[PDB]
C-alpha cells in the first residue's frame, strides 16, 4: 500500500497578522509518505522560506511549518502550498484525484495599523473635532455599530475647514418643502436663470478644484485683474465665493463656480469630462466652444493648450495608483477622479474630487477623502482601497477598488485614472515678469 497525505482544503490556515512560525497539519494515511511542501510562489517577500514538515511523530499526520514577517497592512494576504512526491517529483493530487493538493493560506490583517495622511497642498487637515465616525449599517439600517479603523472618518465641513465640496441641487431638492426658486441663479446680465445639475458630476468636480486653484493664485489673480486687458462682459468672473455653514436650502447661493457651470454650461444627460470644465474656465480650446453658452477662458494670455496646468492620465495597477496619486499630492496639485464600474445592474461613471489619502505603514494608500456632489452631507466621504489581486507580485491589471463607508458594502467600482489641476507657477511667474518687462 503507498501511502498518502491529505487535507481538507476548505479549511484556510490563517496566521494571525504578527510575526512568526505558524503551523497546520496534514493528514498521512498508511504510512508516512515522503513529500516536500512548496509555495506556489517562492519569492512572496512576506514568507521567509521553504515550508518544512516539522513534526511526523503522530503517525496519523504531519506538522508543516512556515515564517511570516509581520503583516502590517490592512488586508488579509494570501499564499498557496503544495507538495512534491520527493521520488516522482510529481505534485501530489487533491481529494478530487485531478487537482493538485493544495493548501490556502490567508494571512490576517493588522488590526491596530499606524497611519499617515497626505492632504492636497493649501487646504490645511482635519482636527479631531472635524472627523465624523460611521456606523456600520446594514441592507439600509445602521447597527449602532461603527467602522473602528480610525482612518475611517467623514471630515466635516465648518467655518474652519478649507476643501471645497459643492453639492447637487437636484439631489439636495425637496419638492414642496425647499423654496420653489431654488434653482434660480443671477446671471452675467443680471438676468434670471434656472440651471440643473443632476448630471453635472465632471463640472461639480472641475467647480472644486477651480475654488482651490482661485485661492492659491488669488495674488496672481488681483495682478491680472489689475494689469491684463480684460473683456468687459468677464470682469466679474475673477473672483471665487464659496461661502460655508448653509443650510441644504441656501446651496444656490454657496459657490459663484459652480454657479457659472450650472448656469451657462450642460447638462447633458450623456455627462461630460472634468478636463473640459477646466479648460473652459481657464483658456481658450477649440474643442471646448459650444460646451456652453458663453466661454470664460480667463486666463488665456497666461495658459495654452501647450502650458496646460490639466493632465489627465490613467492607472491599472496598485503601483501606477500609488505612483500617480503621490507624485499628484506632492506637487500642489488638485485631484479629480474618474470613477467606473458597475453600481447595481448598470453602468456607472462619475466623477469625484479627492483632497487626500491615508497610508499604512508600508506606504500603501489604504483610503480617499472625497468630494462627492452625489451624497447629501456636507462633508468629505471616506472611500476605502482595496485590491482584488496579489499586492505583492502583481499581475498586469489588479484595479484600485472602491469601498463606500457610506453605503456601508463593497462595490463593483474602481478608479480609471485622475484629471489633475496644477497652481500653474511657472506660467503665472512669466506672464508677471513679461509685465514688468514692460513697464
Ligand atoms: C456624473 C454625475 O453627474 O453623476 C455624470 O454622469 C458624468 O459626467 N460622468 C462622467 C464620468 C467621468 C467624468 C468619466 C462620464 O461618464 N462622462 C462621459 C461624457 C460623454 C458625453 N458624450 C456625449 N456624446 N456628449
Amino acid at each position: 500500500k503507498k501511502p498518502q497525505i491529505k487535507y481538507e482544503e476548505k479549511q484556510a490556515v490563517m496566521p494571525e497578522s504578527a510575526a512568526g512560525t505558524y503551523t497546520f497539519e496534514v493528514q498521512t494515511i498508511d504510512g508516512k509518505l515522503d513529500y516536500e511542501p512548496y509555495f506556489t510562489s517562492s519569492t512572496l517577500p512576506w514568507i521567509t522560506g521553504a515550508p518544512t514538515i516539522s513534526s511526523r511523530t503522530d503517525p496519523n499526520k504531519d506538522v508543516i511549518s512556515f515564517t511570516c514577517l509581520k503583516n502590517k497592512t490592512v488586508w488579509n494576504r494570501r499564499a498557496y502550498i503544495k507538495f512534491k512526491d520527493k521520488k516522482t517529483g510529481q505534485y501530489i493530487k487533491g481529494a478530487d484525484g485531478k487537482a493538485d493538493l493544495t493548501v490556502n493560506i490567508i494571512q490576517k490583517k493588522n488590526e491596530n495599523p499606524v497611519v499617515h495622511y497626505k492632504w492636497v497642498d493649501g487646504i490645511g487637515a482635519p482636527t479631531e473635532n472635524q472627523k465624523i465616525k460611521m456606523k456600520i449599517k446594514n441592507n439600509g439600517i445602521e447597527t449602532e455599530d461603527y467602522f473602528t479603523d480610525p482612518f475611517v472618518f467623514k471630515w466635516k465641513e465648518t467655518a474652519d475647514t478649507k476643501f471645497y465640496n459643492v453639492r447637487k441641487l437636484d439631489k439636495l431638492y425637496v419638492q414642496g418643502q425647499f423654496p420653489s426658486n431654488y434653482f434660480v441663479i443671477n446671471g452675467i446680465r443680471n438676468e434670471q436663470i434656472q440651471g440643473r445639475d443632476i448630471s453635472q458630476c465632471w463640472a461639480k468636480t472641475a467647480s472644486n478644484m477651480l475654488h482651490w486653484w482661485f485661492e492659491q493664485n488669488k495674488d496672481y489673480i488681483e495682478q491680472y485683474k489689475q494689469k491684463a486687458a480684460i473683456e468687459e462682459w468677464k470682469r466679474p468672473l475673477y473672483k471665487h465665493d464659496y461661502i460655508r455653514g448653509l443650510q441644504d436650502e441656501d446651496e444656490g447661493k454657496k459657490s459663484n463656480i459652480a454657479n457659472i457651470f450650472r448656469a451657462y454650461s450642460h447638462n447633458n444627460a450623456r455627462g461630460g469630462y472634468i478636463e473640459d470644465g477646466l479648460t473652459w474656465y481657464l483658456y481658450k480650446r477649440d474643442g471646448q466652444k459650444n460646451l456652453g453658452s458663453i466661454y470664460p477662458g480667463l486666463f488665456n494670455d497666461v495658459f495654452a493648450h501647450d502650458t496646460s496646468p490639466i493632465n489627465i492620465e490613467r492607472c491599472e495597477t496598485k503601483k501606477e495608483f500609488e505612483q500617480l496619486m503621490n507624485k499628484t499630492l506632492d506637487n500642489k496639485r488638485a485631484i479629480g477622479i474618474f470613477w467606473q464600474g458597475s453600481k447595481g445592474n448598470r453602468p456607472y461613471q462619475h466623477a469625484v474630487t479627492c483632497w487626500g489619502a491615508a497610508y499604512d505603514e508600508d506606504n500603501n494608500i489604504i483610503c480617499l477623502y472625497i468630494a462627492e456632489s452625489n451624497l447629501p452631507e456636507a462633508v468629505l466621504y471616506p472611500f476605502g482601497v482595496r485590491y482584488k489581486g496579489n499586492i505583492y507580485e502583481e499581475a498586469e491589471k489588479n484595479r484600485t477598488y472602491m469601498f463606500n463607508y457610506a453605503l456601508s458594502k463593497p462595490e463593483n467600482i474602481y478608479i480609471d485614472g485622475l484629471t489633475t489641476l496644477d497652481k500653474g507657477e511657472d506660467q503665472w511667474k512669466k506672464w508677471l515678469e513679461a509685465h514688468q518687462k514692460g513697464e
